[PDB]
C-alpha cells in the first residue's frame, strides 16, 4: 500500500499548519486535537507479525510515541487511537513548573530536525495522578489487551535532592504505570545529565528500585533507564554494569543530542538544546547497538531518536531494540506516520525472512 492520507498530510497539511502556528502553538493543538480523538483514519491492522512480549507486558506493535509529545498525560486514549502500540507520557516532575521562556522550540525543516529547550515544562505529580487515576481501569484493560502505558519521571529545576524527586514520582505516579523512566538525559536542567554517571546513577537508581520493589505486586511498574545519545565510551560501560549490577529493567536509547552534527542546513541550528529528527537517527542506532552489546542482549531496549520509516524502525530493532518510539517524524509528516511505519516494518520482516519482530531483535549482533 501507501496511503492519500500520508501524502496529504506530508504536502499540504503540515506545511500549512507550520506556516500559520509556531511550533510550541502547533504542539498545544495537536495535544488538543488527539485528546478529542480528532484524527484521520488509522486503516492499518496490526498483524501479529508485529506482537512483542517483553517488560512484563505484551504490545499489539512496537511503534510507540516518545516522551514529549503528551507531557502531562492528557492525549493517551487519542494516542492509542492514532495507532501507537504503547504510550509513554512526562516527563512529569514531582512539583508543577513551567520550563524556559519562549521561544523554546524550533524547527528544522531542511534537516527534519528540531530543537527543543522546554526545560521539564509539567503540570507536576498531583495533577498527572489524578488525571490518569480518571482513566486507570480503561488503562488497565488496554494494558491486558496489548497496549501499555509507560511514565517517564523528571527532577524540578530548583529540587535540592534528585534522587527524591525520582522517589516521590516512583511513589505516586509507579503504581498508574506499567514501566516507569527515569530520565537522567534532557539536556535542559542543569546537572541532570551527570546522573548518568556511574556513582551517582548507582546511588539514584537503588533508591529508585527499593521504592518500587516496595508497591504492591499489581502495581509495581518496570523500571528503565533513559540516556543521552553523547555518552563517552566509558559513560556507556559504566551504565551498562550498574543496570546489570542492579537489576534495572531497561534503557530508553536516546534522548535529544547537544551535538550538531556537520552537515545541518536549518537556520536554526545554533539553538541552544536538544536536537531530534532525522540527524539524530543512526547516532541513535549506534548507541542502541553498543548497550545491546554491554548487556549481552539481556536487558530490553526502547530505541528512539529519527524514526520516520519502517527502514529506520528495523534498524533499530535490528540492532538491539525491542520496541522503538518516535515524535519528531509526528511534527513533519502527521498522523499517518504512525500507520505508515507500522507498514512499512511488516512489508521488511517479511521481505528479510523474518517471522516476525520478536526474530529480528539484535539480529545484526548475530551475523
Ligand atoms: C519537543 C520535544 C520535547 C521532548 N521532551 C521530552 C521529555 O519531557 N522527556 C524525555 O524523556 N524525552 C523528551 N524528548 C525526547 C524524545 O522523547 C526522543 O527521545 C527524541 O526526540 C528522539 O526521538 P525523535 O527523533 O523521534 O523525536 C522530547 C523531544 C522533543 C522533540
Ligand atoms: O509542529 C511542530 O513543530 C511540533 N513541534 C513539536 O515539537 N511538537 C509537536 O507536537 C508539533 C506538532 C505536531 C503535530 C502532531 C499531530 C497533529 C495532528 C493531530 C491530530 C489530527 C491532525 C494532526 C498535528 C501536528
Ligand atoms: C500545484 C501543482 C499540484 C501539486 C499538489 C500535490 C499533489 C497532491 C498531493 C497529495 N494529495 C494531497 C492529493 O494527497
Ligand atoms: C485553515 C486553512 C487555511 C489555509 C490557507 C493556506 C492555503 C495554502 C496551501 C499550501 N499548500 C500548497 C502547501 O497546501
Ligand atoms: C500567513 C503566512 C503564509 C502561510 C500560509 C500557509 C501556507 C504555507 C505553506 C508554505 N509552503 C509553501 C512552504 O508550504
Ligand atoms: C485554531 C488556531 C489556528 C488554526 C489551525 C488549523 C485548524 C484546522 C481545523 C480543521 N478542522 C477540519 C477540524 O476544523
Ligand atoms: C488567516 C491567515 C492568518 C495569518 C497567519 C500569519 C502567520 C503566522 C507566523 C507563523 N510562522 C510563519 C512564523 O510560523
Ligand atoms: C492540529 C492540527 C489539526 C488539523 C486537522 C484536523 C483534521 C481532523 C480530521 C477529523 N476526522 C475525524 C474528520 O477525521
Ligand atoms: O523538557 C525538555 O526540555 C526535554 C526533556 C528531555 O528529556 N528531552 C528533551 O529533548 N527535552
Ligand atoms: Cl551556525
Amino acid at each position: 500500500m501507501a496511503t492519500g492520507d500520508e501524502r496529504f498530510y506530508a504536502e499540504h497539511l503540515m506545511p500549512t499548519l507550520q506556516g500559520l502556528l509556531d511550533p510550541e502553538s502547533a504542539h498545544r493543538l495537536a495535544v488538543r486535537f488527539t485528546s478529542l480523538g480528532l484524527l484521520p483514519r488509522a486503516r492499518f491492522q496490526d498483524s501479529d507479525m508485529l506482537e512483542v512480549r517483553v517488560l512484563g507486558h505484551k504490545f499489539r506493535n512496537p511503534v510507540g510515541i516518545a516522551a514529549g509529545f503528551d507531557k502531562h498525560g492528557e492525549a493517551v486514549d487519542g494516542l492509542y487511537k492514532m495507532g501507537f502500540g504503547f504510550v509513554e507520557i512526562g516527563s512529569v516532575t514531582p512539583k508543577p513548573q513551567e520550563g524556559n521562556p519562549r521561544p523554546r522550540v524550533f524547527r528544522l525543516p531542511e534537516d527534519q530536525a528540531v530543537i527543543n529547550r522546554y526545560g521539564f515544562n509539567s503540570h507536576g505529580l498531583s495533577v498527572v495522578e489524578h488525571r490518569l487515576r480518571a482513566r486507570q481501569q480503561k488503562q488497565a484493560k488496554l494494558t491486558e489487551d496489548g497496549l501499555p502505558l509507560g511514565v517517564n519521571l523528571g527532577k524540578n529545576k530548583t529540587s535540592v535532592d534528585a534522587a527524591e524527586d525520582y522517589a516521590e514520582g516512583v511513589r505516586v505516579l509507579g503504581p498508574l504505570a506499567d514501566y516507569l523512566v527515569v530520565n537522567v538525559s534532557s539536556p535542559n536542567t542543569a546537572g541532570l545529565r551527570s546522573l548518568q554517571g556511574k556513582a551517582e546513577l548507582r546511588r539514584l537508581l537503588t533508591k529508585v528500585l527499593q521504592e518500587r520493589d516496595g508497591l504492591r505486586r499489581v502495581h509495581r511498574p518496570a523500571v528503565l533507564v533513559k540516556i543521552a545519545p553523547d555518552l563517552t565510551s566509558q559513560d556507556k560501560e559504566d551504565i551498562a554494569s550498574v543496570v546489570k549490577e542492579l537489576g534495572i529493567d531497561g534503557l530508553i536509547v536516546t534522548n535529544t543530542t547537544v551535538s550538531r552534527p556537520a552537515g545541518l542546513q536549518g537556520a536554526l541550528r545554533s539553538e541552544t538544546g536538544g536536537l531530534s529528527g532525522k540527524p539524530l537517527r543512526d547516532l541513535s542506532t549506534q548507541t542502541i547497538r553498543e548497550m545491546y552489546a554491554l548487556t549481552q542482549g539481556r536487558v530490553p531496549i526502547i530505541g528512539v531518536g529519527g524514526v520516520s520509516s519502517g527502514q529506520d524502525a528495523l534498524e533499530k530493532i535490528r540492532a538491539g531494540a525491542s520496541l522503538v518510539q518516535l515524535y519528531t517524524a509526528l511534527t513533519f509528516w502527521g498522523p499517518p506516520v504512525v500507520g505508515k511505519v507500522k507498514r512499512e516494518l511488516e512489508a521488511l520482516l517479511k521481505e528479510q525472512g523474518f517471522g516476525g519482530v520478536t526474530d529480528a531483535i539484535g539480529a545484526d549482533h548475530r551475523r
